[PDB]
């Protein structure tokens, strides 16, 4: 019934060939900003924060350079109109934020190795997953300077959860990485050792299980996932010689529900110690003359944390958990550990530091005008790139070829203008106002007779709710989903939609959310 | 240069002053930097720009999804990437508008990187679509169907070996040398072996070797190549290049489609009937046809700027303007007669960067195909996408705005000016080396391939390749002989490069250490 306002006229931007006035240019600019602006002012429903003032007043300036941080971070090469130097220092401040060793130094198997996006972390999934399919599966490492038969070892399967992002599957299919389903099916079809709670069939799930929620089933779940059933998956793939890929959504999409990543790697370090996959010979190729096997010694299991929304608050969430009284705040929810410093102990391997990588999207919890990020991981996991006769180092060794020089300035923009506490005062007012958010739903389903079906999962930034009208939706960008209650049967649908609280979200802005909610067609309903 | 000091983030945070003292010392390296900048690929100048478009640096803008869908993030820029790859969908000659009904019709999409994203998108779609991967629009006893093999040049940008990588897709040398070691079609002219070349052989030089050639792929050594794997039922994954990397050659596009027509032909990939999938009931083979060959290509650079060259040579009174080289038909709308007397639309996908012709802050550009190549995602519920063949996360929405941006200023007359004027200050440069060359007696060793806007020449005094950013190639004079490597570099004449900026350059040149100490 209320009005999301008018979308862009098409008409209005064709390009013709004589090119635009400079009138019909300013008018379409406008166009489009007064479309931005409306929309950015009413965004509750994307993980995207929105304010950024500060920083276009301080970038600005930057908009004439065609900047370009072609190569790796820690190499100075040709293009000199390049930003590696705060490049660089976003990514030692990220370094120590999830307890990495640092500074980077190639001679130093532990110390972190990682660059900026020029995408979002679509790229940083992307090279996760092909940085850990070559790894596990045996191509030549960047060695550093000094100063069996088992026909499934170079078979890597992958593991993540029902709530893992969509973008998280395409990266499998590009770089043909196994799924534990699809292996299942291919070559162990009738062994699967959980037993499908709709049906009573050991059929093979197409993603590990996230915890049942009141229905029994994950669709009302937390959207964690279940450590038990990841537990026995593992164990079935590694009892039989494969090495194992895990990824784990700290922040998930849609719930923003934080995988236990401390519970994870301690369930699985003893099945990894069991299975010869702490320490693992690989057969890297073979140098002719009888010489049938290269081989280096490497763990054979890679955990990756998605982190594209969380990797950015939950530091100062778990900062705060530590020191509640220093900060004034003790968070509701504890969220796991899950970064670099997780180091657990073994029955024969000495500690393992258990997480490979990790990625964040600067554009979600910083915010950013456009889609960057980071991968990062260790020196101990680089891969050798595609030999050529340009014989200086390893320079190529990142996923995009030109890289956004921009997106550094942004982050680093960001991070100079707020301290440790500051960051922390953020994730505080985003989880006391998704509460409140909370609250006032539950609050509405009593004064007015309605169901919302609200859900928010412990220590998550988001709230789901029953979807609305389509014009409301349309009006403050509210992300859908459908459910099925009972997995097969399309009788059963539901229709979610949820709010992010991001720190450019307030209580204001909700309660005129709420306010047009309470008189919404869909929601009073018939 | 810039110290790392300066820029440490603690964990406070940053003062005012120390923030601006920081950003100022950047502002300053970079614009020295960029007044100076002639040895890569990257325009400089877009002032213009950056007036019209700072003020939507506080939108957090995403084009998540298709270009041509409605989504649920409505801080989109749909609109206007929808102008844009309308705009090079007619300069290509593809077929507009978009529709997922019209299986001619182009798609594309704005990348939120360069073309490294663009022509590891065109590999994925060519590797599936040629493997037997379902389509989104679909309404043995050869073993090597599902097997493409993929060809291009040694004049390649790395990017494509590493996008090779990522997606398992095998080359001509790979494949040789696993399944065919002892029957390579092509003799080495260094050895005489018939050892698999690791990528096709470009065109030869003076030398009679590819070092000091044009750049250009060799169409004998390409169509002797992908014969070979042709006859033995491989579909074939061809990559050429519109504007190389080191260069700036351009790959005869029109001969290579003109030469592998008629091996396709003979070897059944223009019409293949390709095995997707069983049915569930009874598993019975179904089937598709498809074509089993795929071009591609690579216009990071050269898309940007020779369809301007191309319309100018069409009518050259018209423009003013006679190119003095002749620059290949290589678009959408190159189409050649079957031996049946039909037609046959010879390329699949073209990748451009907007960083590089046109010029952006950030990296950017464009991938174009057709609905027919379209590939169907993974099967599973999204939020709020119906079908969607991107990579499904977060897209740049702020690159559409710098490239309408652009657009919008310039007429095709005014490009066809911008090349024209980057062509003939190529011809002035070579010049200039030459003579140079005989004004103080050293060799410089210049070259520049005919219709290229890049003039290589003798590597100078490091301090001199530092200030103007140039790039630097090394070469083997004999491929595997250490002894014989020289160390070129190269200056791009793009639209920001004026007579000004070369003649600074050449004063410098004349005087530097390395050039006048050249034995």
């Amino acid at each position: 019934a209320v009005d999301p306002g008018p979308e862009l006229d098409g008409g209005d931007f064709a390009l013709p060939e004589g090119g635009l006035d400079d009138d019909r240019r300013l008018r379409a600019l406008d166009a489009v900003d007064e479309y931005l602006t409306r929309k950015r002012k009413h965004l509750v429903g994307y993980q995207a924060t929105q304010d950024m003032q500060g920083t276009a007043l301080d970038l600005a300036r930057f908009m004439p350079n065609n900047i370009n941080n072609l190569g790796d971070p820690f190499q100075s090469g040709g293009y000199k109109p390049n930003t590696k130097v705060v490049e660089r220092a976003v990514l030692d401040y990220y370094a120590k934020l999830w307890h990495a060793e640092r500074p980077h130094d190639p001679a130093d198997p532990e110390s972190y190795w990682g660059y900026m996006l020029s995408m979002g972390s679509t790229e940083g999934n992307m090279y996760a997953l092909w940085n850990a399919r070559d790894y596990l599966s045996g191509k030549a490492l960047i060695q550093p300077p000094t100063a069996r038969r088992n026909p499934n070892a170079h078979h890597p399967v992958a593991f993540y959860s029902e709530d893992t992002h969509y973008s998280f599957a395409k990266a499998v299919a590009v770089l043909g990485v196994e799924t534990f389903h699809a292996v299942g099916l291919e070559k162990y079809a009738d062994e699967c050792p959980l037993v499908d709670p709709v049906t009573g069939l050991r059929t093979w799930p197409t993603e590990v299980p996230s915890r049942p929620g009141p229905s029994g089933l994950s669709w009302d779940g937390p959207g964690e996932i279940d450590v038990d059933a990841l537990a026995v998956l593992v164990e079935f793939f590694a009892a039989k010689g494969h090495p194992v890929f895990v990824n784990l959504n700290l922040g998930s999409t849609f719930k923003g529900a934080h995988d236990d990543v401390r519970a994870v790697c301690e369930r699985l370090l003893p099945i990894f110690e069991r299975h010869g996959l702490v320490q693992r010979e690989v057969v890297y190729g073979s140098c002719p003359q009888t010489g049938r096997p290269l081989v280096d010694v490497r763990r054979g299991f890679w955990i990756h944390v998605d982190g594209a929304l969380g990797a950015g608050y939950a530091p100062f969430l778990r900062l705060a958990a530590e020191d509640p009284e220093g900060y004034g705040w003790t968070p509701e929810a504890e969220l796991p550990e899950f970064d670099f410093g997780l180091r657990l102990p073994t029955a024969g391997h000495g500690e393992v530091d258990m997480v490979s990588s990790i990625a964040m999207s600067g554009h979600k919890w910083a915010g950013a005008p456009w889609p960057c990020g980071i991968y990062m991981t260790k020196v101990k996991y680089q891969i050798s790139p595609p030999s050529q006769p340009d014989y200086i180092g390893a320079p190529d060794t990142t996923f995009a070829g030109s890289r956004n020089g921009f997106s550094p300035l942004i982050l680093w923009d960001h991070l100079s203008r707020y301290s440790y506490r500051d960051q922390v005062e953020r994730i505080r007012e985003a989880q006391e106002l998704a509460a409140y958010l909370e609250r006032r739903l539950t609050a509405m389903e009593r004064e007015l007779g309605v169901e919302l079906w609200p859900a928010r999962t412990p220590g998550a930034v988001t709230v789901r709710f029953r979807k609305p009208s389509a014009e409301l939706v349309a009006k403050w960008s509210l992300s859908s989903q459908d459910v099925l209650m009972v997995p097969g049967d399309e009788t059963t649908r539901r229709s979610y939609v949820h709010v992010f609280v991001m720190p450019s979200v307030d209580r204001a802005k909700l309660d005129a959310l709420l306010a047009e909610l309470a008189e919404d067609p869909v929601i009073l309903g018939a």
